[PDB]
């Protein structure tokens, strides 16, 4: 067979987006995935937690390369063969909007301090968007074949961003007994994402179905 | 067989305190319970919740004698023999003493307020019995016998007692956004125990060990 040609492609929908990839194998245990993962979709949400509402908006256009690497492949049993280790790298561009709006006299916590939002409310709106012309991603997939035409799988990983550009801001009162107002506290949240150890990766779930001609 | 003679014994452990019963057989779908709840535990635990420690103190001293019906209770099936329902009555003597210790600067909720404890933190103290010289008692039981002489028992039920003698008390000063200042919110919760529809019941829950000789 010709190395060139794919031997299938695959539909797929996780927290970088949407979309899928076509795919390549050069030998049971080595394959090829080139994928595009975009959209953005607006979760706003109204289901009260403790008094605060959250809304998301999120914007994808992310390009990827991964080879997977199948320590079973040569396996006929289903569950040996759909396990993947992914390495690769990709093009990344998302864009994050969270709102979360806190009830008059509800509590809430910014950077591990607690608050009380005053009768007007608290609005904070974070703003956080990863981009890179190429970052490295690692990864594990579980993708079982139902049968040789298709098959089911998910995939968790992480890219190595460095720490995403970050604007944090609040609007309204509160009250509070702690260290910080809350626009400290608020800033000192911002000043987290835009520099902790935790925040250079950006985790990714995905799901999907692989499709095999 | 003699009416009058007991069938077994058992030793439990509850809600209401632990203790135990002589058990009476009148025919395989009628029975009769006659039992003893006492004792006192001191829970004071140090596993922070959120910034609060609870402590609960607990003394009990009660006397009960229920009518135990089993539906099914001729029945060889196991678990078909052991489900029935209890009613009947006790003189009850319970005593509760819960502490909510709230560390500086964390939230906490009062009669649906949210409050945040200030420098020196707050204290929360909740005395509640429930005294009765007789009360009457429904319930329902699971008691699969092991083999015919011995098995496991968990019992749910409800003593009918009226709302319980309360005393709530703070210390400490608080912050908040809220109508109530601490004190009227502590006040309120006081009042709700003293005469809500919900506090009119004791709830009961049990687990043993059935002897039968
Ligand atoms: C068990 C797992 C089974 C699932 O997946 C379906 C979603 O696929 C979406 C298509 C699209 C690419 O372009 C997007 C730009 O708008
Ligand atoms: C990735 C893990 O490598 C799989 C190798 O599996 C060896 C088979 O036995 C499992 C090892 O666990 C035994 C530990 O006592
Ligand atoms: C990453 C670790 C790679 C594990 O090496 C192989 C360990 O093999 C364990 C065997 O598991 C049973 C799979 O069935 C045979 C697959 O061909
Ligand atoms: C996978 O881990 C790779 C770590 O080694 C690197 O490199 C380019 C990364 O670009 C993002 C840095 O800001
Ligand atoms: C069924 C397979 C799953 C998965 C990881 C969770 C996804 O979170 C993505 C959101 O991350 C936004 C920025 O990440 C901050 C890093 O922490
Ligand atoms: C599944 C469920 C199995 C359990 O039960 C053992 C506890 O019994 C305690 C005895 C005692 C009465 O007097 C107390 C006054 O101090
Ligand atoms: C207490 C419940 O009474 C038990 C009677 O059981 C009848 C047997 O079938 C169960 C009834 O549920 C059928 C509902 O469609
Ligand atoms: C309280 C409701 C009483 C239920 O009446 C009897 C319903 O019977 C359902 C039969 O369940 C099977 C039990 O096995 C036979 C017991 O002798
Ligand atoms: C079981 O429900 C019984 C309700 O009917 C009564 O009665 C004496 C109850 O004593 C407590 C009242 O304060
Ligand atoms: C494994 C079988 C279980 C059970 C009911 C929960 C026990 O709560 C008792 C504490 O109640 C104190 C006063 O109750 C207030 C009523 O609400």
């Amino acid at each position: 067979k010709n190395q060139l040609i794919p031997v299938g492609a695959r539909a797929e929908v996780g927290t970088t987006g949407y979309g899928g990839a076509l795919l390549w194998q050069a030998n049971p245990y080595v394959g090829l995935a080139l994928g595009y993962n975009g959209g953005d979709i607006s979760w706003s949400d109204d289901v009260k937690v403790n008094g605060s509402t959250y809304d998301l908006d999120m914007d994808n256009n992310n390009v990827y390369l991964n080879a997977e690497i199948r320590p079973w492949g040569a396996s006929t049993n289903r569950w040996a063969q759909g396990l993947y280790v992914a390495a690769g790298a990709a093009y990344l561009d998302n864009d994050y909007d969270l709102t979360r709006n806190v009830d008059a006299t509800r509590s809430f916590r910014v950077n591990n301090q607690d608050f009380i939002a005053g009768a007007d409310g608290v609005k904070i709106n974070g703003q956080m968007s990863y981009k890179n012309d190429i970052a490295p991603y690692l990864g594990f997939g579980f993708a079982p074949k139902i049968n040789k035409n298709w098959g089911v799988f998910g995939e968790v990983g992480a890219y190595y961003t460095g720490n995403p550009t970050v604007k944090l801001v609040s609007s309204g009162s509160a009250v509070t007994t702690g260290d910080q107002s809350l626009e400290e506290a608020v800033n000192a949240e911002a000043r987290k994402i835009a520099n902790d150890d935790k925040y250079k990766w950006l985790p990714v779930g995905k799901v999907g179905v692989n499709f095999f001609w």
